[PDB]
């Protein structure tokens, strides 16, 4: 799903980092 600038309301919160390669497209 689109993420917003992180692990925000991903899949742990704005704390931990992802690993975001296209806009919008955070693998936690």
């Amino acid at each position: 799903f689109f993420c917003p600038f992180g692990c925000a309301l991903v899949d742990c919160g704005p704390n931990r980092p992802c690993r975001d390669t296209g806009f919008m497209s955070c693998d936690c």
